[PDB]
């Protein structure tokens, strides 16, 4: 295709206009005074959201160069949300600040590569500073605060997630799903979780979240890979009139002899899914036995001799709900038999007691933790479908923030930690004055979150920025109550991982992206 | 198609406008102060790169004549990257200089093919001069410098590749692949390398790099060609529900009874690849036996009598990663059995000990070198996908540059050695005054790299060119530290092959290219 | 009126277009086999000429840049004409060749004023060499042939110029008049010549001729400046009573007297030169 | 006519476009290797010139904003011309460099007026540095060289002006005239000069010349205001009966008399040129008495009683020639007796002796200087009237540049003065980063003329610039012979005053137009 090619300042200004559009569209959602935005959906109702990443995904400009810049910054939100699930808006704001100031410097005549290297030096120094300043998160009150603040100062969901992590432990799995009443409910039912994903991206359902859900699925388990379609056709055939969608768990699933002809055979009324089995050998076999007992099913093996053609509907497992994601797949509620589940739990506990090898002990302890923790289910209760998915977004963001906080720790909320590390990093210098200018641009950039939150409050940013810079420790500006105080006392806290990942991704993409002079695109 | 035909100066100026667009878009990436570009991608995120040859590949102009010029100079970068993998930007810059000055001479009325002969005489003299001035590369410090400078003065990757060539020797194979952490990692694992390529260009995966990759492939080996599809259908059928993609190694693979119906069978969910077996007869059989033992597989033969229908999933080989390229195909990691691999290594060593024929000894020594060197794997660790591929590009460029340097030698970096050989060639004269002016055009063109690098630094190109021309030996201008000194001492060195190939390709295409009077295109 | 600028090679190719237009339009008629060129007239029949000056006079192009290039070459052609009297086609043909090759060379990237200096040196050498190659024309026969060739190969004109040349010697003065008879009339009468032009171009009675021809005029001789026309009022009254053309020779003529004389000339009451 | 506004960076880029247009159009002809520029005339042949003033005069753009930018740079060029007389191309080239880097820097988000203050500080330091580096031009050989270079490398003109100052000393008054002979003529005749211009621009007989040149006029001296033209009615009648040009010198001229004189001049019935009365009070009256002695005239005053109406042809002064400049009037070969002039010289010398006030003593000293020194006349000699007037113009601006040189000093030409000063000022800093970048913009802009003239040579600007920077003292690049050396040795010099004024007004207009945010203009119609 014939290419329009732009050089230097023209390319950079088209880039920056597109990036400014996207960053405004995302930054209008930041902070407790953050304001939700409407994303058009052609198939259904318009979607309200405070979730930055879905927004940033939805932007696509008409001018090709502006669109390219917007895609480059959409990468920031995508990477940030995948890493942490929160702070994508923060990452985008840090981006926009860094690109704007770096482009001003470059327009002055600056070398962009030295800016890049200075930005890297400053951002790594900031990573070390936040690691020094990170505080462990505990007491179930800090976690509740993280959830509440993450959900736009929603105390009910913060309390609910605090109760959930109290019950299932700091490492238990919690699932957010559609509720039925007007109230959000907690349902900790028996379930299972294994770190595997779908084999083919054609199993993605109508929702664009990337996780496919099954309405009362039918569980099939296997450790030995079958050979021909005809051996597993009767099971499908039985499934084809069982009533319930089929999820198969195997060591590794092909595309040729399953996916192509299940797509060509079925138009998609009732879905069929196939997933990998984590582990290998005896560990995988024991895990499959545990899953089969949880779902009331059985595991086919060469040694047993029981075959797929002999397998019936009652022999195999069944679950009440199953959600499959690329990162990790969970069976939400497998009915099975409660007495059988308890007997298997006792058997695996005695397996722990007899075992003495460190690897065997730790994997069996992982098994008992998975069985005992269960799955917490969040029934998002609200009046409407728009409020359904909006509250789902805020609840999932709160859950992800709590996860990251217990993974790494917490620091002062509202970007105050950025102010403090910027004050601490004022002395960092680069190889030359060029790298010093880059570090100073990064310094100027890290107060962007506070300024943008205060702007979302309608208050003037520079006043608050200087007021916090005059402060120290955990003194900052509660935007919700429009007053200065200690966040740690009042519970405005960010997870350390969220902040660190956001700043890291933003610095990396911005440093690459301000060094760009030739832009080549279709006309 | 109706042809618009342009003659003489208007044709040549449209040509030159297109060439100038492409050459600017490539030359903005040269040197340590070289600055990255953005190439659009329709399927995914925009690609920020410093790789000049890619920049050449995605340039196409709206005016047909300008598009011709751009394509004919894109040929330069393609040929240069194929030959050496670095210096494509240098080749394009030498082109643009030569075409512009030759067009000025032709606009004066000067005869084109005598200019061509003068250019060839000068460029062959320059080849001999650089061969005289080439210095062998060794000590693992010069290699590290070549890698670092090749990767835009990136010292960490230079140290890493120095360690890699220290471990796997100066001739071992090194693979660059996607990493997982934020850090670039070195993983020297057991693998195989053999100079063979894919049979059909329809096996090219989604990446446009031309090398297909397989995630957990399944290895099949053969020395006797099967006859019918039905004999090898069960293996495929077994593969069709094995879980892993199938790579077949054979003497020579057909298209009629494999490729057509394997494209018609699968839609591209899981790939199936077939490659040629290097060598012939007993050498090919021994290589297949070695590869089957490396992957834990077996080789089908008429003498053995074991048949494809009798072959099972456990009988055949399996690898962790395999990347197939047209030039050379490598199995990155075949698990197999470490004890079996060591036993095969000892057996082949004893085969060396018993053998005395020079050809047998050298091929068995090639076998033991391939087995002992293994495969070095570079896990490109970075924050983002854009930084994934950008760091991959710079690391691969460093790899190719180090390969070329150890293949042929090194000279002064930044074109300083090219300046020196230009100074040494001031006395070369052609058959007539026309050829003399052609030689002088080549002479005035060979200072293009230094000028363009210094311009990328934003500095005064003329003072640097004159200062270096006043200098001698390895005295030149470090662009990174903006100062004049000895390149050998400060480690800025080019591979001799890269520079020689760039100048040869550029001179050939440019002299052949400035002779063009008529241009015939679609309207 | 605002001004539109054009700088760079685009301007150069523009006056190149203009000079090519004018230069071809005038070079067609060069030589004895010079082809006719027809020129429109606002009224009546269009004139048909082989005169390079005549065709070169009215060349003026619609767009301003090539018009201005045509005007520069028109300037040099008329300057050579007033310097020499002939060979204007030759001058502008030489101009076309030199400018075309010069613009080709400067567009080829050489230094323009270095080129100009080289051309100046070459043309100076050509000038001195043509002094070396020059041959005296003191003979009346070559005078007859050159007068013939200049006047469109008319031997009668060259012959008459030869006889007049013999009449007034080497540095005499020859003046053309109109004869009522079908034969040309050659005479020698004492007269006065001095290199002085008219105060105003409006004094010319015949615009095509370019000179003021007066028959039996009263001649006034003055060595003083005519600052006021009141000094010329009795002179005008006397010459109007007598009824003949009037010629004035004075040291200087100021704006007032010149303006009043111009007004009187366009009135049609007196003939004053 | 309605008014359209454009504020913000759009206005900035707009006048940047305008100044780039005009600045290139004038920078092409800079230097001895300056390329020709062709300009259309509404009638006849187009003019071809190397004069920066000429090309800069008729630049105006179709759209209003860049036209305005062109007009600011035009007015600064003309202001420097009237201040100095030469180097207008230099001033506007410096203007282009300073404004382009300044607008680039302000568009980079930093404070424009911090930048302007920094540029002002840097240019003030440059002014004091060039004062330090200025060399006296008392030597007649350097005077001949600078007169040569100013008048397009014509050694004859510089030589003639050199002998002119040899005739009338260091601070004498010299007027160029037209000589009928092919040879140049030089004479010295006692005359008058004073800093007074015409009442109306319509008094100028030659619009291209800009001055009123009159031969053998009747001169009227008055110390009173001409409120009514009825006072000038008998004078007009007498001068119309006599038939010569008329000069009026009066204290003030009101609107009525000026309008009536303008009507009379455009009628074509009389030649009347009126100028103000120079000086003030008793000094003005005394020097008007001196002028009356020089021309044989009489001073008319209301306080004395004798009025403008009671004027005869004998009472008015007379002279052989007069030239009334734009703000100056000079009288050559006055009729009045030299003995009376010598007596007046003695009287004002005794006034000097009895003078006690320094101001009055200096006024009497300049009175005796102008009354005794006289005026040199240089009559240009040539064959053609066209080259007559062209060499006359070359003499005019060459001598004006020579006077600028004599008043202040001379430095090596070719812009290397600016190059050396920029070398000596690399160390100065400002109060913040924006003042520092303003200093840097001024520094790297004041080096532009060398690069532009080398461009005009056809060579590479940067190599010559850095080589001359490396060279120290008066070492630089002869553009004429296109080779290095000392320009003093080969006589390539520029007056200190012209370059100093050029850079001063360039920095002034840059500081004023950098700080342009709102740009109002009339509507496109
Ligand atoms: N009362 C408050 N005072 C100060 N900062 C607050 C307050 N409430 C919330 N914040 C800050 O607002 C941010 C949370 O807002 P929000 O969840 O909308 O965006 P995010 O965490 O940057 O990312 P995302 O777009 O994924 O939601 C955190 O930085 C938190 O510290
Ligand atoms: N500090 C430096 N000083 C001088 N030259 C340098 C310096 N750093 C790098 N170079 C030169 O820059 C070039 C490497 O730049 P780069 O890798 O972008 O381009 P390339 O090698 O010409 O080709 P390609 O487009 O394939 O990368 C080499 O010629 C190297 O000598
Ligand atoms: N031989 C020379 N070598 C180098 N520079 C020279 C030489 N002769 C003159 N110059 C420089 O060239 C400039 C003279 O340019 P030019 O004669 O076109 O007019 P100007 O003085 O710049 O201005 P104006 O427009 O008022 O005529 C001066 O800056 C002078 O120093």
């Amino acid at each position: 295709a014939a290419k329009d090619v732009k050089f230097g300042n023209d390319a950079r200004v088209k880039m920056l206009r597109g990036v400014n559009v996207l960053a405004d569209a995302v930054k209008v959602t930041l902070g407790p005074k953050g304001r939700n935005v409407v994303l058009d959906k052609s198939f259904g109702a318009p979607t309200i959201t405070k979730d930055g990443v879905s927004v940033a995904r939805e932007i696509e400009l008409e001018d090709k160069f502006e669109n390219m810049g917007a895609q480059m910054v959409k990468e920031v939100a995508s990477k940030a949300n995948d890493a942490a699930g929160d702070g994508t808006t923060t990452a985008t704001v840090l981006a926009q600040a860094i690109i704007t100031e770096g482009l001003k410097a470059v327009a002055a005549g600056m070398n962009p590569m030295d800016l890049k290297r200075g930005i890297d030096k400053a951002v790594t120094a900031a990573v070390e500073e936040l690691k020094a300043l990170s505080v462990p998160c505990s007491d179930s009150k800090a976690i509740a605060q993280v959830g509440t603040i993450s959900a736009n100062s929603d105390e009910t969901v913060g309390k609910l997630i605090a109760e959930a992590m109290d019950k299932v432990g700091k490492e238990g799995v919690i699932t957010v799903e559609d509720g039925t009443g007007l109230q959000d409910e907690l349902d900790v039912v028996e379930g299972m979780q294994f770190d595997r994903g779908y084999l083919s991206p054609y199993f993605i359902n109508k929702p664009e979240t990337g996780a496919v859900e099954l309405e009362s699925p039918f569980i099939l388990l296997a450790d030995k890979k079958i050979s021909n379609i005809r051996e597993m056709l009767p099971v499908l055939e039985a499934v084809a009139k069982a009533g319930k969608p089929l999820l198969i768990i195997a060591e590794d699933v092909e595309g040729e002899a399953l996916a192509t002809l299940v797509v060509n055979t079925m138009r998609g009324i009732v879905k069929v899914a196939a997933v990998k089995a984590p582990g290998f050998g005896d560990r995988r076999k024991a895990m499959l036995q545990d899953i089969a007992t949880l779902t009331g099913g059985t595991v086919i093996s060469e040694e047993i001799g029981m075959e797929l053609e002999k397998a019936t509907l009652e022999d195999l497992g069944q679950a009440k709900r199953v959600v499959i994601n690329k990162d990790t797949t969970t069976i939400i509620d497998g009915v099975g038999e409660e007495a059988a589940i308890q007997g298997r739990v006792a058997q695996i506990r005695q397996q722990i007691e007899e075992a003495t090898s460190d690897y065997d002990r730790e994997k069996l302890q992982e098994r008992v933790a998975k069985l005992a923790g269960g799955v917490a289910v969040i029934k998002v209760g609200a009046a409407t479908e728009v409020e359904m998915k909006e509250k789902k977004a805020r609840v999932e963001d709160a859950l992800h923030a709590t996860r990251a906080a217990v993974e790494e720790g917490v620091v002062a909320g509202g970007g105050v930690a950025l102010i403090r590390v910027a004050s601490k990093l004022a002395d960092l210098r680069g190889q030359n004055e060029d790298q010093n200018v880059g570090i100073k641009v990064a310094l100027r950039a890290m107060e962007a979150p506070l300024r943008q939150i205060v702007l979302n409050c309608g208050e003037e940013p520079s006043v608050v920025a200087n007021t916090v810079k005059g402060g120290d420790g955990n003194y900052g500006y509660n935007a919700a109550t429009e007053e200065y105080g200690n966040m740690i006392d009042m519970g405005i806290l960010d997870p350390t991982k969220v902040t660190r990942s956001a700043l890291q991704y933003a610095a990396s993409v911005a440093g690459l992206m301000i060094t760009t002079e030739c832009m080549v695109t279709d006309l």
